[PDB]
Formats: structure tokens, sequence, C-alpha cells
């Protein structure tokens, strides 16, 4: 939507994840997921700018590290996220993410999961995993008072989205309502299993 | 034929996986990738009955590493498999491989592959796992000159074999014409899918 394909962030030493969304996630970890409503509280909006701003001029590390506010780190991942010219999970595989994750049988549908993930490119895939495994240790921590489901409702806009760029306000509505339980099927999906995509040989 | 259920050559401790699968895929790693033909020829069988006793009669690991000829080994792996009370697939969930393989639709397919890999019982499916990657690799390794279809070929009948101990030599035959694409099918299935299940837990 804003700025560019997730592929144009990433180098090509797997794990294929950007950098903007490692040092994110490592800052928010590194404060041990002390605060509360991670991810669902917005962070004030003028700190929020300026990193989008001041991040393409000086390192990453020292900026994030800097700010006060962790809240602010949240939406600056998010709104990376969200201003991928396509989602996460891909354009054309919105559809197949939602019809798995709405098949009611659980191990059918995790089976149907692990495929649309299998078919996801290389790059979303270890970057999907990456924000997986961190989005679990988020619902588990017993002070961020966020679950699965919370967490789930604030991600279905952001890496699932819509399969067009510009959805008619009947589909867009339609979509949004079956975006959260996509994320909850990769939630479920075993941390053993996103794990093996930070392999690297 | 020759021995009992898988389930006896396994603890509690996961992943469960007999000594002599471990110790064979990891004496073939050593120097069965740089030959030619591993799995697809065959050892003098003089040395494998030897070892088949030296290591299941003797419950004492027989260092593998005494054998010259590793092709020995890959007919050992593949003779304890193959001979095992019933196939590392199952009787139970002998067609219902056979059938998933065979479904027309590509996504649909796999994804009924990931179905039925989840109805495996546990030592089955970690065994099937550990055997997978180490299938992945020999099929990466290019000295072999074996790919996934080489190896669907060999295993087909040593993994998914018949739904009953004694078949009629018709549904004998028609099966061995449906094994190599069920092997076919796991072996495309991702290292990262088969990999959560080798992790300590």
């Amino acid at each position: 939507i804003g700025e560019g394909m997730l592929a144009d962030f990433v180098s090509q030493t797997s794990p294929m994840i950007p950098s903007i969304v490692v040092h994110c996630v490592n800052e928010i970890e590194q404060r041990g997921l002390t605060e509360t409503g991670l991810y669902r509280i917005d962070g004030c909006d003028r700190t929020v700018k300026e990193l989008k701003e001041k991040f393409l001029r000086v390192k990453t590390v020292p900026l994030l590290s800097k700010v006060d506010d962790i809240h602010a780190i949240c939406s600056l991942l998010k709104d990376f996220l969200r201003n991928l010219k396509e989602p996460l999970l891909t354009f054309r595989l919105n559809r197949a993410f939602m019809e798995a994750a709405e098949i009611t049988d659980e191990d059918n549908s995790i089976a149907a999961m692990y495929q649309a993930v299998g078919e996801l490119p290389q790059a979303n895939r270890d970057t999907l995993a990456f924000l997986m495994i961190h989005l679990q240790r988020v619902a588990q921590s017993p002070h961020t008072k966020m679950d699965v489901a919370n967490l789930a409702k604030v991600f279905g806009p952001t890496i699932v989205a819509h399969a067009v760029p510009n959805p008619d306000p009947v589909t867009m509505s339609q979509d949004i309502k079956r975006q959260p339980k996509v994320v909850e099927r990769l939630l479920s999906l075993p941390l053993e299993y996103w794990s093996q995509f930070m392999m690297v040989e």
C-alpha cells in the first residue's frame, strides 16, 4: 500500500526477514514482555511518525533501544507490515488461507493450513515464522494480557488483509470477519514447527 | 514378516525412533552420500544377514564403521522397515495414504497427505519424519544420482506395503502400483514440516 513488497526489504541470506522486523521484535522481547496490551494499545502518533522518518537516517538498533514508549515500536512493526504493497500472506493466497481456516474439523483445518503455508513464497514464510514465534511468546506472557484471539483480532488486517489492493465495501467487510481465524490457526501451529525456518546452513 | 510392531523398538522418549534406524541413517550420511545408487543397489545379503543379528539379537550397537560396503547398511535399514509386523505407515492408514496421493487436485492432495500424516501413531510419525529428512538429503546429493521419484520406487514397498498381512496376488499387485506416489508426496512435504518432530520436546 505505502512503500514496497516484502521481498524488497530482505537480503538473500536465510532467514529472509526484514531487519526492521527483526530489530522491532528483538527490542520488544529484550524488555521482557512486561507491559500490558502489547500490539493492542497504539503508540503516540508523533513518536511513531518520527521513527518512520529518522529510520532511514540513523541505524536501527540504537534507535529502538532509545524509544520510551514500547507500544510505539509495536505500531512501527504493524504499520510496516500493513504498508507492504501486498499482504505478508500474499494476494494470491489470501482466499486459500481464509478457506483453510474456515474448515470446522480442527485436524483437517491444520492440514490445510500447512498446505497454504507450504505455498507461501520463502521470504514471506520466514518472516511469518519469525513473527509467529514472537506472538506466541506474547500470548504466553502473563503480563501482556493478550491471548491468541486478541492478537489474531489485531494482526488480522495486518498480515492477512485482502486479495486485491482495493476491495469493494462488501468484500472488505466480509474479509475482515474472516481474517482473525486465519491468524489463530497459524498461532496454533507449534513453536517446534515455526522454529525450523530459523535454521541456517 | 520377521519382527514385531514398530512401537517395540522405541521408548517413551521422543522423538521415538529405533536405534537401528538412527545408526543406519547416521552411517549412510557419513560415507553414503558420495556413493551412486544409494538404496537402489543391494548389499551382499551375507553381510546384511550378519549385522541384522549383531544389531538386534545382541541388543548392542555394532560399529557399522566396520562395514566397508555402505550399500549393506542401506539394505539393512530397508530390511528392518520392510520386515516390521506392519508397514511404517500402518495397516489402518494404508488405503488413506494411497487415496490422498491419488486425489487429482494438487492442493487438495497435499492437504490430504498432511491430514493422513497427522493420523499416524506418534512412533510411526517420528520414524517416518526422521527417515523423510534423511531421504531428502539423499535426493539433494548430486553424487547419489537418485531423485525423489527413484527413492519413491524403492521405498514404496518398504514403508507403504499393504493394508493386510496376507493379501491376494492381485490386491498385492495393484497396491505395488500405488505405493510410489505415496512416498513421492511424503518426500515433497517440506523439511521444516518433518523437522518439527525431531525437537527433543
